[PDB]
């Protein structure tokens, strides 16, 4: 068996009481079968929407001798769950954030029962701390860590009955991230600010600023003072 990268070993730290999970657009199934393997999960739907994954997650679930244990199914998002499936955790990696949020949203019904988001977009994670958000989704743990000289972060989410309520800094930033402030944070964040400052110089010198390049810059400076209250730097 190979090792999984950082990226998804994390997600599979998530994993941790003998669970029922469904992996969508899973990597391989690499991650269900590490985590059948090493008892964290007792059944793994992996789920794939083209034939060059779904073929490659069947023949590495039969490698490891997993076909008991994990179905390889093909479909679109949470199209490959059915509620007999009494599916406990849905992990969801490797995607855009407002993929992510369509898959949650067609696929709704297909969260009866769920008690366990694990989330990994590689862009615009905060469409789905808002998701959280308008669903009442409790975000209980998240991660932020670099790989490959990218930075990903990780969310986990459970139902709430209890408004989910967040600030716009939670949203943007995440609410276990801003209270951890870990270097991987703080360096990423100070990176897209030194860039946002920048690009307000380079449309600000550029005269005349058209009327969208006006709203452009507001925006900017938006987001770059969200950047220094979270910081509380500059």
């Amino acid at each position: 068996e190979e090792q999984l990268s950082k990226r998804l070993e994390k997600v599979a730290s998530y994993i941790t009481k003998n669970e029922r999970i469904a992996d969508i657009g899973s990597d391989h199934a690499y991650l269900p079968c590490f985590a059948v393997k090493n008892q964290t999960a007792s059944f793994a739907i992996a789920g794939e929407v083209v034939d060059g994954p779904f073929q490659s997650a069947q023949k590495q679930v039969r490698s490891s001798g997993l076909t008991e244990q994990i179905d390889v199914r093909k479909g679109n998002g949470l199209a490959v769950i059915e509620k007999k499936d009494a599916i406990d955790t849905i992990v969801i990696a490797g995607m855009g954030g407002t993929l992510i949020r369509t898959i949650l949203e067609e696929g709704a019904a297909k969260l009866a029962g769920v008690t366990k988001l694990i989330l990994q977009p590689n862009i615009a994670a905060w469409q789905l701390r808002e998701w959280s958000e308008q669903n009442n989704w409790l975000i209980t743990s998240e991660a932020i860590l670099r790989e490959d000289n990218k930075v990903y972060e990780i969310m986990v989410l459970a139902p709430s009955e209890k408004p989910v309520t967040w600030t716009k800094q939670e949203i943007f930033f995440g609410p276990c991230l801003l209270k951890e402030q870990s270097a991987i944070f703080k360096s990423k964040w100070r990176h897209e600010a030194n860039t946002w400052q920048n690009i307000i110089q380079t449309i600000s010198n550029n005269q005349p600023v058209s009327t969208e390049n006006q709203a452009k810059i507001r925006e900017l400076e938006h987001k770059i003072a969200l950047v220094e209250d979270v910081l509380k730097e500059g």
